[PDB]
């Protein structure tokens, strides 16, 4: 079957196909055709396509802050800019083309355009293009471009580097320097603020016969091609494009350079590229049984999630990924509560260096904490190349008075540490690795454990410790006392530091102890706050308050009627002002987040109540909402209404159905953190995976537009693979060495000794 | 010498003489003139003048909340109401009329209109009409309204009781019940939310002869007087208008009829007034020698403050005292701070009063803490008959948008409670009363510091303790940690509290202790408060920083500059958004607040440093402002800075300086901090009056303006005249059994012991 919207088809259950050309999509489609490697991604643009219509490659460790302000990754000169002329006539896209296809092939990062246009002359001009960013060579993105005519006519392909690029806050390079080599030119530029080095070299080849002359400009570089083309005879330009920066080599031009001299031919690049693909997919493909657009939509986030993920060197995953400037490259809390978990189950090294990357910039963390006036580690709300925070105070405008508004994003949202401390012992608890434990995660959660104790406050004569003036997830509310999310996730910090306290072999300690200088008056507090903090718990009638007085602001049922108080579409519904402020209406999961972190905390009836209260006040404003009500929904007898939440979140990009811009600010491009819950919204949402002690759950729940469900995960080195079905479950232990398994389904103790087992429901 | 200002003279420095009407400047006129008694305010209009032209009687008691929003006092149906024809045509003051002049008496609070006119048929009529607002009789208003024409001529006199009158914040009253009695009409309604019955009673004389017919309408009753006047012959209208109300007797009808029974003629009734006037006078009266200006512009001030508080009854001094419905009849931290002391010093009874009122409001603050998850006492930021909060969260609007914004007046405002622990400690002090302090303060002092203990946070890493997310007097910037003027006041209540603890005798203690369940456990935080709170201090420059991080703000000196970036003129300058907010422009005093209030905690270059800082980063928004650097300025040696102040303090409502708007809330009238705070920037400031334990002080200074001036201040029962003149100091006991007194001048020495010493100034 293979209609997923718009007009937009699926053939395989492998590929995204969009028919019909729309000017006014650009961008939303640059975004979601785009293709990358972790290292770049390139926008789905087509090869006649400069800055006003959204082209970019954007390339990690390349951060630049030319406006002072918005510290951001680098856009580099375009190679792969190619315009034809038919006869003097420009070949322009016509939203009336005589024959217009798009298609992203999400087995391969294949990007490619078919289209046919009748030109003025008379001929019909077809262009296959299609191109992708190297997996195997991850300083490469290639293209093969192939025109043909109806009609013999005089043509000239424009081949080149276009250094007039799309950047949101600023141009990043200066002083660009024109070079030469033997299949075509180079760019070296250097970036503004830190005066890094760039060099991107295109490589060019034209497999018919042409007059060539070469140009270089202020503008760009490149070549044009003079060419009479035969009827029915095509002409095929191969191109690569490769980016080095000095954040990457000690010499980015000669081994860009040296890149280019062991370039392969297109297809033998591809084939490669294919290679990895296959061994990607082979560790994270789920399948969701006889809804093909449902399995389409799931890939297309996985694959999203995969291109953003840097895994040539210790980067952050970021909140836009690559493909656009929007969110800085930059890691938000996003990376480990909605990125990490695929990793966790799916490749845990990955995300074992996640983790690693937060330890590699703690540094970044210990320094944010004390500038605040604080200990420990507070972790930045916006993490790059260090750890120092990327988040400026001025995040927003007030679009009614033209005024900068302060947002406390960067110094009041302190959830972000005890998070990063969470997802350690997670990954802990998953994958038994003890040895990341003793090396790195015990320091973290350490330090984590003393930020929290420097915030607290200690109230004697309550006497019991609370957690004043945060910021919850529920972005729109700031200054707010003991934010019930944030209580708990402090809370299970300092369990696991205690737990790690009672349960590392002293020499190990010793070590950590001394290296962060932890005495024994720090270490009393914490189990004084572990007896003494207040922690929100249900009430009578069985509800968390979100935090301290919520209870006393304007109920407003469905929330979305508050939109009737907005005076400007595009204003920020948040702090300081905002129509949601006074009122009970929140941007996304918040309360339910927690049970989403937590979900053996409290029984079912208590989280079904919750969540019962708390979604009617939901705005879903943000791309973190639906995943995270799918997956609660899914486990308190709500699947239909879980389905259509996955719905919501895997359809967020393709149907193009959030905002671009808000409060002044762009906030759109890819949704990263929505691209990776699509994978746990099958496998711990409607799977219900979860490892609470050393106790691995299963909860399987079927919606009934699938016919079953089957995905891998590995547990503490053993990869079950687990299929549902809507009568029946199988675990079966693949693992080239099995040990035995004790397993909870739907709460009932079941032991996987053998290879398999079989369960109904 | 007569010129103050505009268009306003004075003839004796008893009087306010204004000689244009101008019909534009209705709202500052009608506060300025206005006539009172703490039980009412009257505004300064004219007998012909109703809503239109901001009439209104402001009762006392009378609070209501008919919007659902803001709880005021009451403005009650005008009894005064007269309007004059002449051959049918009606009497309207022109701005352009023959002749006009007001006066307000400040002698014996008297407000006065003569003017003349040429009517139509030619004929030119004079009227000279005056009221006062009784001191003997509280209740009561008295006009007398006189009429004459130089040509004969058929004219009617209506007179009555409006209904329709100005009310802010919604009608307060309903059910009005017309009646009528032997000497004129009557009026009796409802109030909306509480439903307290509420009297008007008229009573009237005329002595000419008239043609006389009553009617009532659902908008007022009255009565036509037909006249034939002669040229040359005046004919007197007089009358009272009487309010009770059910909070002030059980019959309120019937007892505004008794009274109305019991009134005499206007004359004797005005000499009655005069006597309590001359009372009143010599106990506060403040001469400066030589500047007529300064002079009656200082009596302008205590006579505004005088007829804003109430003495018939336990209630509030207002902020707007009783000049119209702003800031709602009630007491915010003005009443003890800067109109308590005037009383505590002039007429203690008023000062001890003052605090009882606090007591007895003290489970409004109960209420207000517990409300808010606190403990002990939470004095409302703005407070009623109860103490319960009457300032609402949403006070202000953004006018760029016209929603509402949240300001946390009345709940991160902490100082308003630690700043009445401090005003009962001063009151002790000043008076030796210690019965006050058994019987009521010692009680008040330990539930503040219960309330400050439990706002405390406590740092375990840092292991001190702070006080976090709190609004300083400097109202623009909210949501600040450790404020100092906040913090040295907590630790000033902390340490009055333990200082009780430690003096007052074990039964009273016990008593106290149990009445409040004061356990030992809270003395002991008190205690560990005492030795380990934060308290920001002089740095290495000498400065005290307002709150923490206010020093990494935007500096922008001077401070008015930043007004340059408002979009409209009225919005609020302060939280959320405002122009200051990230910015050291403040309010008013905050640190100099501070040396106000202890002015022998810090050395003389300490202060004068922190007053060269923070002076040119402070707009003087707040009317406030003045007289706190004023206070200061006059103490280290900047006289003629402190003078200037004065004279914007003094003038703030003479030459109506300041905006009456801002923030779509109304927040004009009379200022009557500012209006209290006159006497002390004299006193307490050139004089340098203060009381340091046992200590009595003195610093007389001198500013160039001035060839003298001369106060009393009581002191621990001793009633002391101070004079001061360029090269000298005179202090007389006035004392009826002098007792010796100590006495510092300039830091030195003095026993007084005798009826009167003079010593050099030099
Ligand atoms: O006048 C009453 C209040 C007005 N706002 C500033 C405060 O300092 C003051 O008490
Ligand atoms: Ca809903
Ligand atoms: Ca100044």
């Amino acid at each position: 079957m293979h209609e997923i919207g718009e007009h937009l088809t699926t053939n395989t259950g492998w590929d995204i196909i969009k028919n019909r050309y729309e000017a006014a999509q650009a961008i939303t489609e640059g975004s979601n055709f785009m293709i990358g490697n972790g290292f770049m991604g390139y926008r789905g643009t087509f090869a006649e396509d400069g800055k006003d219509a959204y082209a970019a490659c954007i390339v990690t460790d390349t951060w630049d802050k030319a406006d002072g302000k918005w510290e951001e990754l680098s856009t580099v000169p375009n190679a792969l800019l190619t315009l034809l002329h038919v006869d003097g006539e420009p070949f322009i896209m016509s939203e009336e083309a005589a024959s217009f296809e798009r298609t992203l092939d999400l087995s391969q990062g294949v990007t490619s355009r078919k289209v046919s246009q009748r030109m003025k002359n008379g001929a019909t001009i077809t262009i296959h293009e299609e191109k992708f960013a190297s997996y195997r060579k991850k300083h490469a993105v290639l293209m093969k471009y192939t025109v043909e005519s109806d009609q013999d006519t005089d043509a000239v392909l424009d081949t080149g580097i276009d250094y007039d690029v799309w950047s949101i806050n600023g141009d990043h390079l200066q002083g660009h320097h024109y070079f030469s080599h033997p299949t075509g030119d180079g760019v070296t530029a250097k970036t503004v603020s830190y005066e890094d080095t760039v060099t991107v070299v295109e490589t060019c080849s034209l497999d018919a016969d042409a007059s060539e002359e070469d140009y270089q400009n202020p503008d760009g570089s490149g070549r044009t091609f003079s060419l009479s083309l035969e009827a029915g005879k095509p002409v095929t330009l191969e191109k690569a494009m490769i980016i080095y920066s000095s954040n990457d080599v000690d010499n980015p031009q000669d081994e860009a350079l040296l890149e280019a001299k062991h370039m392969q031919s297109y297809e033998e690049e591809k084939a490669a590229n294919r290679l990895e693909w296959d061994n990607l997919w082979s560790h994270y493909d789920v399948t969701i049984q006889n809804n093909i657009i449902d399995q389409v939509a799931l890939r297309f986030n996985i694959y999203h999630a995969i291109i953003a993920t840097p895994v040539h060197k210790s980067l952050p995953i970021g909140a836009r990924g690559l493909s656009c400037q929007a969110y800085q490259g930059a890691a938000f809390w996003d990376q480990e509560i909605y990125n990490m978990p695929m990793y966790l189950y799916s490749n845990p090294e990955i995300a074992r260096n996640i983790l690693k990357y937060r330890h590699r910039t703690l540094d970044g963390a210990r320094r944010k904490a004390k500038r605040l006036g604080y200990e420990g580690a507070y972790y930045a709300w916006i993490s790059g190349k260090t750890g120092d925070e990327l988040c400026p105070d001025f995040f927003f405008k007030d679009v009614l008075s033209g005024r900068d508004i302060r947002n406390h994003f960067n110094d009041w949202q302190i959830h972000i540490s005890p998070d990063i401390a969470y997802a350690v012992k997670k990954y802990h608890q998953v994958t038994g690795d003890d040895a990341f434990i003793r090396d790195y995660g015990a320091e973290m959660i350490f330090e984590i454990a003393r930020f929290l104790a420097s915030h607290a406050v200690y109230k004697p004569m309550r006497g019991r410790y609370e957690f004043m003036r945060v910021q919850g997830p529920d972005q729109y509310h700031e200054n707010v006392d003991n934010n019930a999310f944030t209580n708990h996730q402090a809370m299970f910090t300092l369990q696991a530091a205690d737990e790690l306290l009672q349960t590392l072999d002293e020499k190990t300690l010793s070590a950590v102890k001394e290296k962060i200088g932890l005495s024994d008056d720090e270490i009393s507090l914490w189990r004084d706050m572990l007896a003494n903090t207040y922690v929100p718990k249900p009430d009578k009638h069985g509800i968390i308050e979100q935090f301290d007085g919520y209870y006393d602001l304007e109920t407003i049922i469905p929330a979305k009627k508050v939109t009737e108080r907005l005076i400007k579409e595009d204003e920020y519904y948040g702090y300081p002002n905002g129509v949601t402020v006074r009122t009970q209406c929140i941007k996304q999961a918040d309360v339910i987040q927690l049970f989403v972190l937590h979900p053996h905390l409290y029984d079912r009836k208590t989280v079904e109540l919750n969540y019962e209260f708390y979604e009617p006040r939901t705005l879903h404003f943000s791309s973190l909402s639906p995943s995270s009500y799918a997956i609660v929904a899914a486990q308190i007898d709500k699947v239909e209404e879980a389905y259509r939440n996955f719905r919501k979140s895997v359809m967020i990009d393709l149907l193009n159905t959030n905002e671009a811009v808000s409060g002044g600010t762009f906030i759109g491009g890819i949704h990263t953190a929505a691209n990776g819950a699509s994978w746990q919204m099958v496998v711990n949402g409607f799977g219900g995976l979860s490892v609470h002690g050393d106790d691995i759950h299963l909860s399987p729940r079927l919606p009934d537009a699938w016919d079953g469900y089957t995905f891998k995960a590995i547990v503490k080195g053993q990869t079950l693979e687990v299929d549902v079905t809507k009568e029946q479950i199988t675990i079966t232990n693949k693992s080239e060495d099995r040990k035995p398994l004790t397993l909870h389904i739907f709460g009932e103790k079941s032991v996987l000794d053998s290879e398999r087992i079989t369960k109904s429901r």
